[PDB]
DNA sequence: TCATTGAGCAAATGAGCAACACTATTCGCATATAATGGGGTTAGTGACTCTTAAGT
């Protein structure tokens, strides 16, 4: 299930790539994303597999870019 | 008899600790229609040397 939802991974990936973090250390922090989106997916709700897995993606992209891209970090909740 | 030396002492202030109670920070976790392969250089070098590789 994992190996073969990566496009989607580069796809999400696409747009913060200009953000202060190079393009693959995303698509890196996405497929943790999308391993954590595998692990706790209901099927049972009619939803295939990709609207669940954009959020957990989504989220684990921004935070990698909200904390590992400056010396002076700033927590989310602050910024 | 009194100034001088040797020793110490109560007290005031500066530093700090120990345990506890309130509170502002910080981090783990969750978002459910669908979303399924990227930008970005270097472009009018010169000369020389070392290694690898096809050609003889």
């Amino acid at each position: 299930m994992v190996e073969a939802n990566l496009r989607l991974v580069i796809s999400i990936a696409k747009k913060y790539t200009n953000r202060g973090l190079q393009f693959l250390d995303l698509i890196q922090e996405g497929n943790i994303g999308l391993m954590k989106a595998v692990d706790k997916f209901e099927y049972r709700r009619g939803y295939k597999f990709s609207t669940y897995a954009t959020w957990w993606i989504r989220q684990a992209i921004t935070r990698s870019i909200a904390d590992q891209a400056r010396t002076i970090r700033i927590p989310v909740h602050m910024i």
